[PDB]
C-alpha cells in the first residue's frame, strides 16, 4: 500500500511522522550518525543506515579534482544510502566557510573579519548566494557556516572567522543564512528550518554559545562570564539565525563556566530548543563529544550519554562510527537514554532533509558544475575584498601629499614582500588544506599579478620579495607596494599570545620604505602588533585575509574605487592590554572599532 513519506505532495510533518513510524532502532541511530568520507563505504553506509557524511578540511577525492569528480563522489555514496530498506538519502556536509574552499578552482571570498569591515550585510548575503551555487556545483547540500562567534580576544586562532567583536555587527551579518538557504516565507515561524530547494544549501549557525568568549582566547577553552554577559554578548546572533530559518546549529568545543557545551542540556535543550524553539537539528563538532572528557575519549560511553541526553541530534563522529553506534544502541537497550530522545533527534534530522527537498533531489545536477569559480562570483569576491580593506594611514605627516591612490602610469615601481605574490598566504586558513597552505594552491590573482593587471603598459613593474635597502634606493622606483603578514592558520594552530608578524616582514618594510615612499598592505586574520609597520610606511592598509581575487586590493590602491572599510575590531596598543573591546573601562586602543580612513575614486 501507499507510503505517505514517499509522497512529495504531503506536508513535511506528515512525511516525517510517517517515516519515523517505520524506522527500526538501527535505522534511527544511523540517521543520527555523521561519518567522514575517508571511512565510508557503500556497505558501511548501507549496512549502518548512515545518515550523513562530511568532508573535513582537506578531505577531498584527489588534488585538483573537478566539480564532476566531487558530484561523482557524492552521488556514489548517495546511491548506497538510497539503497537501504527505507532509501533515506544521506546529507553531505562540508566547511564552505569563505566560498566552497576545499575545492580547487572554487572562488575564495574574504574571511569573516574582513567581511565585518564592510558593514554590508547585503553583499554578505550575495556571497552566501554565490557560495550555495558553488557548493551545489560539487554536489553538496550542507555548509557548516556561518560562524557567528563574537571573538572577544584576538589571540584566538579563529578570530578571523568572527565578523566583529561587536555582536551588533555579527547580528547584521547573519544575512549569510538566507543567502545560502534562500529567504524564508512570509508565513515563516522563527526556529523553523528552511532551504529553498536544489540550488541552495542547509546552513549552520556555528559554535553554539560562547566560543568567541574563551579565557585569553584559548581555543576550545572556558568562557567565564555570567549569564547576562553570555546572552547579551554571545547569544544575540543565534536568535536572528532562528528568525532566518537556519537549518542546523553546531555545538562548540568550549565550556561555559566549566561546563562543556556538548554536555550542557540547559543551553542545548532548555534554551536553544525549548526557549528559542529551534526546530532544525543540533550537530556536534568533530570529536566534540570525545572531548567532554579529559583525557578526550577517556570514557566514550559517558560521552554518548552526556551529549545525547543534553540534546544533540546528529553526531559528527567522524571516524569510529562502529563504537558510537554500538554504545548508543546499548544505552537505549538499557533504557539509559529513552526512545523519546532518539525520536526527537530523528524527528529534527528528517524535517531538515524533507524540507530542503533531499527526498525529491538526492543527487547532483551536472548542470551546476560550471558554477564553481564562475566569473561573476569572482567579480563579487573582488568587490568584497576591496570593500573589506581598512586604510590605517595615508601620509607620514598631516602635511604630506597623500600617497594613495597610486598613479597607474609611473616609469617604474616595486612590488615587494612575502605576501606580494603568494595566493595561499592571501587566502589564509580554510583553503584547499585545513590549515591553508602556501603558494599557488588554486585559481586566483596575487597582489603582484593584480598590480601587473592594473598598471599602464608603459609602467615597468619590478618584483623583489625581500630587497635590501640599497636595492631600492638605486632602483629609480616611483613608489613601492609591500605586502607582509601572518601565515595561514586554523584553529589552535592560530592561538597566538604575542600577535607580532613573522620576519622578514618589518625589516623588508623598513628596507623598502627607507629607500622609497611605500604603501604597506598588511595581510592578517586579526589585529597584530602594528606600530613599527606604521612607523616605516607612508600609507598602510589592513587587507585582512582578502581571498583569491587580489585585484580587489589594487582596485583601491590605484583609485578605481575609494576606501570604505572600517575596523570591525579594536586595534590594541599592546597584548597586555587584552582583552579590551569597545565599552570596556581601560579602553585605550591604537585604533578604535569603526576606525578607517577614506579616499575618493580617481
Ligand atoms: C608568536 O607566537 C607564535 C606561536 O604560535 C609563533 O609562531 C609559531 O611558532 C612556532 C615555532 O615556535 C611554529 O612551529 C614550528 O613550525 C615549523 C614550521 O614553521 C613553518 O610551518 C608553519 C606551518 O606550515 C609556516 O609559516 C612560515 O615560516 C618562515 C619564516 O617567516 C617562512 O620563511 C616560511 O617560508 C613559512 N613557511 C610556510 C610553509 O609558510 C610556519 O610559521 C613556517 O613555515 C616546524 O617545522 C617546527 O617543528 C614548529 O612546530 C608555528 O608554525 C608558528 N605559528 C605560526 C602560525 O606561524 C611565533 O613565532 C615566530 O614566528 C615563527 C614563524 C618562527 O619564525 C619563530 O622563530 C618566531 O619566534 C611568535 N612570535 C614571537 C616573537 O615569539
Ligand atoms: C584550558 O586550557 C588549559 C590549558 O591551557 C587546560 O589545562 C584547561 O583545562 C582548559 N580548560 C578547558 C575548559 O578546556
Amino acid at each position: 500500500d501507499y507510503v505517505l513519506y514517499k509522497d512529495a505532495t504531503k506536508p513535511v510533518e506528515d512525511r516525517v511522522a510517517d517515516l519515523l513510524g517505520r524506522m527500526t532502532l538501527a535505522e534511527k541511530i544511523g540517521q543520527m550518525t555523521q561519518i567522514e568520507r575517508l571511512v565510508a563505504t557503500p556497505d558501511v553506509l548501507r549496512d549502518n543506515f548512515i545518515g550523513s557524511l562530511l568532508s573535513g578540511g582537506g578531505s577531498v577525492p584527489r588534488k585538483g579534482a573537478t566539480a564532476k569528480e566531487w558530484q561523482d563522489m557524492v552521488d556514489g555514496f548517495q546511491k548506497a544510502c538510497m539503497s537501504t530498506r527505507l532509501g533515506i538519502p544521506m546529507i553531505y556536509g562540508i566547511d564552505a566557510v569563505h566560498g566552497q574552499n576545499n575545492v580547487y578552482g572554487a572562488t575564495i571570498f574574504p574571511h569573516n573579519v574582513g567581511l565585518g569591515a564592510t558593514r554590508d550585510p547585503y553583499l554578505v548575503k550575495r556571497i552566501g548566494e554565490a557560495t550555495a551555487l558553488e557548493v551545489r556545483a560539487t554536489g553538496i547540500q550542507y555548509a557548516f557556516a556561518p560562524c557567528i562567534a563574537v571573538c572577544r580576544d584576538p589571540r584566538w586562532g579563529r578570530c578571523y572567522e568572527s565578523y566583529s567583536e561587536d555582536r551588533r555587527i555579527v547580528q547584521s551579518m547573519t544575512e549569510l543564512i538566507p543567502g545560502l538557504q534562500g529567504d524564508v516565507p512570509k508565513d515563516f515561524t522563527s526556529g523553523m528550518p528552511f532551504v529553498a530547494g536544489k540550488n541552495k544549501v542547509a546552513a549552520c549557525a556555528k559554535h553554539f554559545v560562547g566560543d568567541g568568549g574563551t579565557v585569553d582566547g584559548i581555543n576550545e577553552n572556558n568562557t567565564i562570564i555570567n549569564r547576562e554577559g553570555l546572552m547579551n554578548i554571545h547569544m544575540p546572533a543565534y536568535k536572528n539565525a532562528m528568525d532566518k530559518g537556519v537549518s542546523t546549529v553546531m555545538i562548540s568545543y568550549s565550556s561555559w563556566n566549566g561546563v562543556k557545551m556538548h554536555a550542557n542540556q540547559d543551553l542545548v535543550t532548555g534554551y536553544l530548543k525549548d526557549t528559542l524553539k529551534f526546530k532544525g537539528f543540533v550537530i556536534s563538532d568533530w570529536e566534540g563529544i570525545d572531548r567532554i572528557t579529559t583525557p578526550a575519549g577517556s570514557d566514550y560511553s559517558y560521552s554518548v550519554k552526556a551529549s545525547i541526553l543534553a540534546g544533540l541530534d546528529m553526531i559528527m563522529v567522524p571516524n569510529k562510527y562502529q563504537q558510537f553506534i554500538s554504545i548508543l544502541t546499548g544505552h537505549v537497550n538499557g533504557g539509559v537514554i529513552p526512545m523519546s530522545r532518539i525520536d526527537d533527534a530523528v524527528t529534527r534530522i528528517l524535517r531538515v532533509k524533507f524540507t530542503m527537498g533531499l527526498f525529491e533531489n538526492p543527487y547532483a545536477d551536472p548542470a551546476m558544475a560550471e558554477q564553481l569559480g564562475k566569473q561573476e562570483h569572482r567579480d563579487l569576491a573582488r568587490e568584497a575584498a576591496r570593500k573589506s580593506l581598512v586604510l590605517l594611514k595615508n601620509g607620514k605627516t598631516s602635511t604630506d601629499a597623500p600617497l594613495l591612490p597610486l598613479p597607474k602610469k609611473a616609469p617604474k615601481i616595486l612590488v615587494a614582500g612575502s605576501h606580494a605574490d603568494n595566493l595561499g598566504y592571501q587566502c589564509g586558513g580554510w583553503t584547499i588544506e585545513w590549515q591553508g597552505d602556501t603558494g599557488r594552491t588554486t585559481v586566483g590573482t596575487t597582489i603582484l599579478e593584480a598590480v601587473k593587471a592594473a598598471v599602464d603598459p608603459s609602467t615597468v613593474v619590478v618584483f623583489a620579495e625581500n630587497p635590501d635597502a640599497e636595492f631600492v634606493k638605486s632602483g629609480g622606483f616611483s613608489y613601492a607596494i609591500v605586502a607582509v603578514g601572518e601565515h595561514p592558520y586554523t584553529e589552535t594552530k592560530g592561538d597566538n599570545l604575542n600577535l607580532t608578524i613573522p620576519e622578514p616582514g618589518l625589516s623588508t618594510v623598513q628596507a623598502v620604505c627607507g629607500g622609497v615612499r611605500c604603501a604597506t598592505v598588511l595581510i592578517s586574520g586579526r589585529p597584530v602588533v602594528v606600530q613599527p609597520l606604521l612607523a616605516a610606511s607612508d600609507a598602510l592598509v589592513a587587507a585582512w585575509l582578502p581571498g583569491s581575487e587580489g585585484q580587489g586590493v589594487t582596485d583601491a590602491l590605484f583609485g578605481d574605487f575609494g576606501f570604505t572599510g572600517r575596523l570591525p575590531r579594536t586595534w590594541f596598543k599592546s597584548v597586555d592590554q587584552l582583552p579590551m573591546n569597545v565599552g570596556d573601562a581601560h579602553y585605550d586602543p591604537l585604533f578604535r572599532l569603526g576606525y578607517g580612513l577614506t579616499t575618493n575614486a580617481t
